[PDB]
């Protein structure tokens, strides 16, 4: 009984060598190379485990079942069943048998070919035939292209094949008159460091018919990922790398050869677009006959994936940035389809994904500007566009009266002298300021006060009606939208900045079309939605329809009124309601504050569509106000 309590000590370890990838520290728990013992020596033990468990990937070996028993003087039996990872799929089911040998203290395993598969005998090998399996598309709501795999003949040269003496000049010349390229680019390209005599040297990338070949040039067939509206969607899309040892270390159900997403939906849906890998491992006779099977499967394509997103309003959403920072989000607020998700400055994914200069990496990672931010998922503080859910808040807890007209003596205002030099400031000097008026010319100081008034539990109590804090059912990494840093404000300044959009508030675009959203619903908040097929979700009475009765008119006035701040979307000629925001942020250099300009727009007739667009670190005069015209006039057509 103290001799079978260290035999399945023994088969622990030699289980957990192998599983742990050491299959030395495993050889060196068998006895001697010998008959009624050990078959192989340590050194071809090793070289055994490595050579099989390496190309099939084995990893995580996990055994159950474990029966250690005795069956002479020194010999002792045990028996498992185990199973196991491998690039075809999981192996299990594996009822594996052995003898155990006590010669000294020591408990040693009598190893035989059936501890690498149950099956095996003598000098058996292993064979692993492997089918790639093709990496499923990305598509728009009608259908369109987003991310597709194909393939793509690759011009390239072979020094070795090129010439010795002025007939290298002459190639070079004929190569390069032929296809198109500077003499200069093709030397500086076969010159490089890591070239060799017999090497394939890329050079460019036939995108159409194959041309006359002068002597070295050889076009090489490759697979690569197309991305149709290329950096318009390269943060929500993403991009797919070759895949390393790494990758394959931590999931060998991956194919060494193929590709892995590295960022976006090309990584969050990583598992249904590369699909698994199909073929066969099986067990040949010392002559490569085969003769038991052990894993078998087809190759199983990718899936596609159908999205919300309309490529026309995505590439429109885009374009209407012009390079600079920031982003755009446009749904259809009754269902949450998210019709497009651009961010800017981007980076070409094609280029990111179909080879890439290390120069024009590091400039893609030392921009600024930052272009491999999701900026429709980066939180912000909203800015003035928040006094609608203020407001609405207002309302439905009978702290404003639409009709009560506030006095505003001059731009300045504070509660009082506590607040030291600190104080609110409007833009526009009004005296007689109502709701309507409030809303028109973004009066802060009336929201100011009208917050103050509220109180802070009445204010937080509308606000925990919303999605603060909850996580998106979205496949997009993410922070919840925040009120503040802590459960309480703790100081009316900072009460009175969040009642204008400021303060610690954190919103991203995204979250911001999900809370904006209860405008035209009646007062439901309609959960933003990325995958066409999944089901509308909402969260009924998050403000009430009272306050968006009240509200709603006001913000057709935003763009209707000759001194709303969004009076310049009135030139459209279609039923808008909006509100404008400019957010001042303190968080990069003293030397000048940044700021921010917001722009939320839907359409108050029909709810077709709703938008929500942002420009980080504006420059002057530049606003998200006049780059909308746009892609307002698309959704107000297509999204009725
Ligand atoms: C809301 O965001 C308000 N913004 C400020 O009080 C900060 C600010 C930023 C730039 C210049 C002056 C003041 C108001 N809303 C914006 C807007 O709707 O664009 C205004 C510029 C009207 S101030």
């Amino acid at each position: 009984t103290q001799a079978v309590e260290a035999g399945e000590k023994t088969v622990e370890q030699f289980v957990q060598a192998l599983n742990k990838g050491d299959y030395n520290k495993a050889a060196e728990m068998t006895s001697k190379k010998a008959a009624n013992k050990s078959a192989l020596s340590e050194k071809e033990i090793l070289d055994k485990y490595q050579n099989i468990y390496g190309a099939a990937d084995v990893k995580g070996l996990q055994i159950s079942n474990l029966k250690v028993d005795k069956k002479d003087d020194s010999t002792y039996s045990f028996s498992y069943k185990a199973k196991m990872n491998t690039s075809l799929g999981e192996l299990k089911d594996l009822s594996y048998k052995g003898t155990l040998d006590r010669n000294d203290g020591q408990t040693t395993i009598n190893w035989q070919p059936n501890l690498v598969f149950p099956e095996m005998e003598g000098n058996d090998k292993v064979s692993l035939t492997t089918q790639e399996a093709a990496r499923g598309n990305i598509i728009d709501r009608n259908g369109e292209p987003l991310a597709t795999t194909g393939k793509l003949k690759q011009l390239g040269v072979v020094p070795s094949k090129l010439g010795d003496g002025g007939e290298k000049t002459a190639n070079i010349k004929a190569i390069a008159s032929s296809f198109d390229l500077t003499e200069d680019a093709i030397n500086q390209a076969i010159s490089q460091s890591w070239v060799q005599p017999d090497y394939f040297v890329p050079l460019k990338i036939i995108d159409g018919a194959t041309p006359e070949l002068p002597a070295g040039a050889t076009i090489q067939e490759v697979d690569g990922r197309y991305y149709p509206l290329g950096e318009a969607a390269a943060q929500l899309i993403g991009y797919v790398g070759d895949i390393t040892a790494e990758d394959i270390d931590k999931n060998p159900e991956l194919s060494s050869n193929g590709k892995i997403g590295r960022s976006g939906l090309e990584m969050a849906f990583d598992k249904d677009l590369r699909g698994t890998t199909g073929g066969k491992l099986s067990i040949t006779d010392a002559d490569g006959v085969e003769k038991k099977v052990l894993i078998e499967h087809e190759v199983q394509n990718g899936k596609d994936i159908k999205l919300t997103i309309d490529a026309k309003a995505q590439k429109t959403a885009f374009d209407s940035l012009g390079g600079k920072a920031g982003s755009t989000v446009a749904t259809t607020p009754k269902t949450g389809d998210l019709l497009a998700l651009a961010s800017s400055p981007s980076y070409d994914p094609n280029k990111m994904t179909n080879g890439i200069s290390q120069e024009d990496y590091k400039a893609y990672e030392e921009n600024p500007e930052q272009p491999f931010i999701s900026r429709f998922a980066t939180g912000y503080a909203p800015g003035s566009t928040f006094k609608m859910i203020t407001a609405a808040i207002g309302l439905d807890n009978g702290t404003i009266d639409p009709n009560e007209v506030l006095t505003i003596n001059g731009l300045k205002w504070q509660k009082d002298s506590s607040w030291g030099s600190y104080q609110v400031t409007a833009v526009s000097d009004v005296s007689q300021v109502d709701l309507k008026t409030a809303l028109i010319y973004s009066d802060n100081i009336y929201t100011a006060q009208e917050t103050l008034k509220m109180g802070e539990k009445k204010f937080r109590t509308g606000l925990d009606k919303f999605i603060f804090g909850e996580d998106l059912d979205l496949p997009i990494s993410m922070n919840p939208a925040q009120i503040s840093n802590e459960d309480s404000f703790n100081s009316d300044i900072l009460l009175a900045d969040t009642g204008y959009g400021q303060g610690e508030l954190l919103i991203n675009p995204i979250q911001q079309a999900a809370m904006y959203s209860v405008f035209a619903n009646n007062g439901t908040l309609v959960y933003p939605k990325l995958i066409a097929d999944k089901e509308t979700k909402d969260k009924k009475n998050v403000i009430g329809e009272t306050a968006v009765q009240t509200i709603v008119p006001d913000l057709r006035e935003v763009v209707q009124d000759v001194n709303g701040t969004a009076h310049s979307l009135s030139a459209l000629g279609i039923p808008l309601a909006a509100k404008t925001g400019t957010a001042e942020i303190k968080e990069k250099q003293d030397v000048k504050g940044k700021e921010n300009s917001f722009l939320f727009a839907f359409n108050p007739d029909n709810q077709g569509y709703m938008m929500v667009s942002m420009l980080e670190n504006k420059e002057d005069d530049d606003s998200a106000t006049k780059r909308a015209s746009e892609l307002l006039q698309y959704l107000n057509q297509n999204y009725q």
